[PDB]
DNA sequence: CTTATT
DNA sequence: AATAAG
């Protein structure tokens, strides 16, 4: 089965990802920026209990670590933790937006290739390390009242809510899949941040391409959702479109 | 929570 | 003078 033949490539069986070929990212600040420390709005127990197991899992995974930082932004309950990084985003230097819009990305899909595989990468941003010099930027407060703990945590990986994460991830994955594209000149590969479409001429070519892509992704440290994977179908859902008969 | 948008 | 999103 696809599941058993490529255990390293699936989030379900391969463990948390880590993009091993990618240098830890340094996040340049705007030229006049200085740290901003926003106090954490008091959180109810209901929200804190809701968020706690998520925080513990991230600590166990090393994705969060304790820190002391002049930066601080508030964590909100939505329960899963959502950090309001807007004041950090304002202070970070802008980068060019290189992720194509889906309409333009799909223009690169030729009628000749109608056998599709769609993969989405799980916890994509978390596969990219953040350089220790940039980790303090993303700090937030975590208190555990009945565990006698109050201090800051921060991210050791590219965080959700950071304005440049989608663009930085898309650029990193492009670097990592550059060779794959060269090795498979007759496959079409569309990348939209963590959403991938592989297109080929025949069911067989799509099977061989998909095997090659899973092997490569797993090797590089990325993880795809086996649950959501659409493999070698003549009809797939990609970026909200229904891809069918070369239409849409 | 704060905050940019008839 | 409700809404979506971080």
């Amino acid at each position: 089965t696809w599941l058993s033949d490529f255990p390293q490539a699936w989030a379900e069986t391969g463990g948390m990802g880590l993009a091993v070929r990618q240098a830890p990212l340094i996040i340049p600040l705007k030229a006049t920026s200085t740290p901003v420390s926003i106090k954490q709005y008091p959180m109810s127990q209901e929200a804190r209990l809701g968020i706690k197991p998520h925080i513990q899992r991230l600590l166990d995974q090393g994705i969060l670590v304790p820190c002391q930082s002049p930066w601080n932004t508030p964590l909100l309950p939505v329960y899963r933790p959502v950090q309001d990084l807007r004041e950090v985003n304002k202070r970070v230097e802008d980068i060019h937006p290189t992720v194509p819009n889906p309409y333009n990305l799909l223009s690169g899909l030729p009628p000749s290739h109608q056998w599709y595989t769609v993969l989405d990468l799980k916890d994509a941003f978390f596969c990219l390390r953040l350089h220790p010099t940039s980790q303090p930027l993303f700090a937030f407060e975590w208190r555990d009242p009945e565990m006698g703990i109050s201090g800051q945590l921060t991210w050791t990986r590219l965080p959700q809510g950071f304005k440049n994460s989608p663009t930085l991830f898309d650029e990193a994955l492009h670097r990592d899949l550059a060779d794959f594209r060269i090795q498979h000149p007759d496959l079409i590969l569309l990348q939209y941040v963590d959403d991938l479409l592989l297109a080929a001429t025949s069911e067989l070519d799509c099977q061989q391409g998909t095997r090659a892509l899973l092997q490569t992704l797993g090797n590089l440290g990325y993880r795809a959702s086996a649950k959501k994977a659409q493999i070698c179908q003549k009809q797939v859902k990609y970026l909200g479109y229904l891809l069918k008969e070369g239409q849409r």
